[PDB]
Formats: structure tokens, sequence, C-alpha cells
């Protein structure tokens, strides 16, 4: 599904985003906007690696998910890519946290480093009701 802007926002809003380890909200939205268009169906092949990017944040097999066709991977959010790829984004969302428990946090997704990283992004959830 392609979720609307402010749908979105109260969804991440109710599975606890908001201010996860120190991320904002309007972080996360950010995020999805630029990686995914807000579409959770979405996948991205990486011709240079083997991997694929999965769903509304764009998760890569090669650390994150099971696919069964990256060379090397592993699997931290243990997870099928498949679970990346629903309509309901608890998964995704459980997933994000774990990325974001590593060192690099929010900075893990280049897309936010280059769209989102010190500029004012309190547009994603101006009206939402977050
Ligand atoms: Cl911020
Ligand atoms: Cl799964
Ligand atoms: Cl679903």
């Amino acid at each position: 599904k392609v979720f609307e802007r402010c749908e979105l926002a109260r969804t991440l809003k109710r599975l606890g985003m908001d201010g996860y380890r120190g991320i904002s909200l309007a972080n996360w939205m950010c995020l999805a906007k630029w990686e995914s268009g807000y579409n959770t169906r979405a996948t991205n092949y990486n011709a240079g690696d083997r991997s694929t990017d999965y769903g509304i944040f764009q998760i890569n097999s090669r650390y994150w998910c099971n696919d069964g066709k990256t060379p090397g991977a592993v699997n931290a959010c243990h997870l099928s890519c498949s679970a990346l790829l629903q309509d309901n984004i608890a998964d995704a969302v459980a997933c994000a946290k774990r990325v974001v428990r590593d060192p690099q946090g929010i900075r893990a997704w280049v897309a936010w480093r280059n769209r989102c990283q010190n500029r004012d992004v309190r547009q994603y959830v101006q009206g939402c009701g977050v």
C-alpha cells in the first residue's frame, strides 16, 4: 500500500517510533518519504552488490533480513525480507528499530543524510495530530 502522509505519521506513532533512540517522528517520515514514497511493496535491486532493498524504509538484505539470494548476508532483524513487503508495517518498524540500535542510528540510510539530516523536517508531520 501507499500510505497518505498523516495516516503514516499516526501509524508510526502508535508503533512507538516517536523519539525511538533519539529519533523524532518527522525524521522517520522524511526517511520513508525519500526511501519509498511511503510505499510498502517497493523492492530495489542493487546490481552492484547483489542485495535488494525492501519496503517502506528500503531495508537492505545484506545485513537486515533474509532473502536467500544475497551472498554472504546476515539477517539481524531475524525476518524474511517478505515480511518487509506487508501492508501492515509492524515488522518493518521492528526492523527499523533494530537498525538504529546500531552505532550509526538513522545515519545507516544514506537517503536520510542526503534528504533529511541538518534540514527543517517539520513539514512531514504538520497537521497530522502527532
Ligand atoms: Cl532532529
Ligand atoms: Cl518472516
Ligand atoms: Cl499485510
